[PDB]
């Protein structure tokens, strides 16, 4: 058996799609702009029928973690050297495959980036930073990049977080879990429903992490908010026979001074490490996560720094994109409050 | 100016739905079978190009309180008289126009049903029955149709209710109205945000208004709970700047003893009486309204009972079947809880 749904192109139906999304990149001049971003759901009723009933289908399934889609090409010697740092990561070699992820994730729903994170962008990067290797973000690479929800400290987080493998010659493991539902007894149960939990934002949303502009400066005081006074939140939602999962093993922590939250959520730490699984995610992999029934992360590994390091392409998408109307910069779809 | 969304097919556009309609009719045994729920969605990817362009567009606009559709012919002749009953309504001439209106729906989200309105029918009937001409439902005519939120009393109810017009020859309105917030103060925005109001379902659940049988009996027993002990919620949710709506004119109520919550609903009450507008669904209109921007109804009218009455094909669409997965029977698309 496998806990996610899988997919894998014919040689032609890949083909189908790579010159789709080669199509779009010779009419747009980017994936972010307002155009593109409004089009692409339409643009993607064209991909090949069998991923658009696959991608329809697989979504409504009430049990896998993740929908996984194998077989788009990469050539290498196309695609370029992998990035030194997101910054510069929006390579021509590598835009094609910007725009295949969208048209992807238009058959999800809506996507977004956060004002916060990668300089607003929508597809965003993944790949190795050199003096970042333990870090708490996903330019980590020595240091496993612990599961985690995305964006837990958000009520605005992502339905699906889409990752699209550009190349991983070593085979580096994404990781995954869903709820311990064969483990949790009801009075752990009972309490992870309630809210007494605090979530704070990851290290992605620091200022830090981002370039030194004016752009998108006003949506880092919300996320100092975030951090410096958390509301208590619940980590487990919705039908108790199957829960959407809310938590991060490095940002969670129970309210101050409650102890019997405190011994679920150390119970739900235990139970996720030991139900961990990895998945790896081959160059021309796709996988979009769902980030309500399953965490998420990354192995821990050895950067190359050669030119042909690990590098996936990531973007956010939500079921509703009205959701998050409080956090909305303008007509653009980048997130954010004060 | 219009305060809904508005897209009229060309002939040739209208004539192609028809058309692509009248193929699924011939294909599928019905529009809530199994195989026609789940192949709406892609089928619909073959409608004419503006209008996915227009609902992929207008669906992510921030202020419409509806997609309206104009346009879609309709043979009186070939549709035929319009039904006494919902239980005799799905008549070979509406058909087709049932599968036109899911596909239709099915580039807004998913469609679903309730066990206990209809039979748990998920494309459901709009006529007047004869004595039921002063009840609380949609069967009504001569008592107007109080202004409401669809399914208020549930988390679960739809984010867009989809009306397509069979016929409506002396052009009944129906009524809409957003949230006033040109005429509410601040105060009275703050108590409508508290759980401090009362929502309990309308008639259409009860099983009075469905036909004698054990066919989904288990789901009105969730539907007493509701109308007997009802929780306190609020009536605005989300962003102050744009609130999404829960309110029901004639069933909902202030939590007992709360005379400031009741001095908020009887101003809200007010103000959207005040601000209550008109959309008339002409033969062949199709109207998406917007259940989190707007409420709705529809006006009294004064029945035929000839054959040739009003007659509106409906469904309820969510932009996330998983958010109701508590209340699901089984595989099926209709809802309900004990
Ligand atoms: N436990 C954690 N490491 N949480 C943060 C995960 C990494 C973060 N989503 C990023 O894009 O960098
Ligand atoms: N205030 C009201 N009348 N609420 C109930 C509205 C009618 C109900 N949605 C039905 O299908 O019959
Ligand atoms: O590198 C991976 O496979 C996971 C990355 C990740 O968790 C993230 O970018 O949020
Ligand atoms: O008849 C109309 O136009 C409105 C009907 C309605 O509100 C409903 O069926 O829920
Ligand atoms: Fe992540
Ligand atoms: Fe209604």
């Amino acid at each position: 058996v496998r806990p996610w749904s899988e997919f894998r192109l014919t040689p032609a139906e890949a083909a189908a799609a790579a010159a789709l999304a080669a199509r779009c990149a010779q009419r747009y001049d980017e994936t972010d702009g307002p155009e593109f971003l409004l089009d692409a759901p339409v643009i993607a009723h064209e991909l090949p029928r069998r991923l658009r009933t696959f991608m329809a289908r697989a979504r409504l399934d009430a049990w896998p973690h993740a929908l996984v889609v194998r077989g788009n090409p990469v050539d290498d010697a196309a695609l370029g050297s992998t990035p030194v740092h997101w910054r510069t990561a929006r390579t021509p070699g590598s835009r094609p495959l910007s725009f295949l992820l969208m048209l992807y994730a238009g058959l999800l729903g809506d996507v977004f980036g956060w004002a916060t994170q990668q300089d607003g962008r929508v597809v965003t990067d993944v790949l190795p930073i050199k003096g970042g290797e333990h870090t708490l973000v996903s330019s980590s690479s020595r240091q496993e990049l612990g599961w985690h929800t995305e964006d837990a400290f958000s009520p605005y987080r992502a339905d699906y977080v889409g990752l699209l493998s550009l190349r991983n010659p070593d085979g580096v493991a994404t990781t995954l879990a869903g709820v311990p539902l064969d483990d949790l007894d009801e009075r752990t149960l009972d309490v992870l429903f309630q809210e007494r939990f605090l979530i704070r934002p990851d290290d992605s949303h620091l200022q830090v992490n981002n370039s030194t502009a004016q752009q998108g400066r006003v949506e880092f005081e919300g996320i100092a908010q975030a951090a410096d006074r958390p509301e208590p939140v619940a980590i487990l939602t919705g039908h108790r026979a199957a829960p959407h999962l809310r938590v991060d093993g490095d940002f969670s922590a129970p309210a101050e001074g409650d102890e019997e939250a405190a011994a679920a959520l150390g119970t739900l730490r235990k139970l996720i490490d030991a139900s961990l699984y990895e998945l790896v995610l081959d160059q021309g992999d796709v996988a979009f996560i769902d980030n309500r029934r399953a965490v998420h992360g990354r192995r821990a590994f050895q950067p190359r720094y050669d030119g042909r390091d690990r590098w996936l392409k990531r973007i956010n998408i939500t079921r509703d994109l009205h959701r998050s109307r409080k956090a909305w910069a303008g007509d653009s779809r980048v997130l954010g409050q004060r």
